[PDB]
Order: C-alpha cells, then sequence, then structure tokens
C-alpha cells in the first residue's frame, strides 16, 4: 500500500520534470535566436560607426567631432552561449533522470 | 507540495515569457533606429554608391528574427497554461 | 523527489536570470553606440535640421525598457529563492 503511493508520486515527478525539460529547451531556443539578432544588429552598428569615423576622419572620428566620451560595444556572445549550453545540459540531465 | 510547485513553475514561465517579450521589443525598437541610421549614411555617400562602397567593405545587413522569437514566447505561454489547467 | 526538483528548478531560474542580465547589458551597451551614431548624423545634417528631416522620414526613437527587464530579473531571483526556502520544509 505504501509502495503504490510512493510510485504514483515518483511517476508524477518524472512527468513534471519532462515538462520542465521541454520548457528549458524552448527558453534556450528563444535566447539563441535573440543572441543571433544582437550579433547581427551589432555588425550593422559597428559598420555605421566606421562609416561615421571615415566621414569625420579630419576631426579624428565621430566622438571627437561630437566632443563626447566615446561609446564602445561590449560583445558578450560567448557568455550568453555558455548560459544557453548550461540550460540545454540542465534539460537533458532532467530528461535522462525522468527516464 | 505538488500543484503548488506546478503553479510556481507556471508563474516563473510567465515572468520568463514577459522578459523575452520586452527584450524582443527593445531589439525591434533599436533595429529601426539602426536601419534609419544606415539610410542616413547611404544618403550622405550617395555619390560613392552608399556607405559600404565608400568604406570598401562587404556590406552588413540585419537579419530580423522577431517571428521565431514571438513563436517561442507563444509556446512558453501554452506550456504555462497546461501546468495551471492540470 | 520534491526537494531535489525545486532545487533543480531554482538552479535553472538562476541560469535564465544570468542569461537575461547579460542579454540586457549587451542591448544597453549597443543602444549607447546607436544613439551616439544618431547624434553624429544629426550633427552632420545640422543645417537640414537633423538626419530624419534630411531623409524626409518619420523619425525613429529607441524605447529603453532596461528597468522593466531588471524588474523581471529581480522577480525571477525571488522565485528561485522562495523555491529553495520551500525545498527544506
Ligand atoms: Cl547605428
Amino acid at each position: 500500500n505504501l509502495y503504490f503511493q510512493s510510485t504514483k508520486a515518483s511517476l508524477t515527478y518524472s512527468q513534471l520534470s519532462k515538462e520542465i525539460a521541454n520548457n528549458i529547451d524552448t527558453m534556450a531556443k528563444a535566447l539563441t535566436t535573440m543572441q543571433e539578432q544582437i550579433d547581427s544588429l551589432a555588425a550593422v552598428v559597428l559598420q555605421n560607426r566606421r562609416g561615421l569615423d571615415m566621414l569625420t576622419a579630419a576631426q579624428g572620428g565621430i566622438c571627437l567631432a561630437l566632443d563626447e566620451k566615446c561609446c564602445f560595444w561590449v560583445n558578450q556572445s560567448g557568455k550568453v552561449q555558455d548560459n544557453i549550453r548550461q540550460l540545454l545540459n540542465q534539460a537533458s540531465s532532467l530528461r535522462e533522470r525522468a527516464t
């Protein structure tokens, strides 16, 4: 009698962890696609920057022409890619245990 | 324990789906400014045939993927709804 | 088990919040470069009243939502925290 209640509970947690694993996978897809868009947008931005620096070359670039502290992009694609790989590993580990 | 944990997961998926929504909204919003900036530079170097020819560089284009992200959000909201119904 | 699952869920929440924090940092970093690029173009077309008037186009402005994202990140870190507290009891 105690066996059946513990196995019915074990089955619910096995099924619940399979759902969590599918939610994690969906979240990893979303972050991958968003990082791809950030990487894509950044290359356009940096080319726009080089373009503005060329047009103001005699003034020493756009930041000196604007008389401002220069803004630089901080690429962090590697760390986001690591966060995604960790989520993908956490999901496969849960899907493994539940089976 | 259970159903409480199931509701807590769905609450977490919801705040996740919302975070991704406002993140995609910012990408879309920034991209429009960048594309208008590009048209601005292509206009200023119209004689040379645009900014990429004036720079003597392979041109960069943004690959918009909002639809794929919006679909992931939809799927996340369907996943949270399932855990609440059961 | 209940406690081992909520401890796994909370670790996953921490990874998501970490991913969103890094993603928002990059958006904020990139946006400062694009708004300086816009100020650069408005300076170059100052006689025409800016790049939007020079292009004769509806002007695009960036809608900054970092605060709203940072609010959701804090909400996630509280959910991971509560799941860890409830895992013991
Ligand atoms: Cl730009």
